[PDB]
């Protein structure tokens, strides 16, 4: 029905420097 995992990529690109 849906994936959280698309919550956790841009959590990833929050890390930015």
């Amino acid at each position: 029905k849906w994936k959280l995992f698309k919550k956790i990529k841009f959590l990833h690109s929050a890390k930015k420097f």
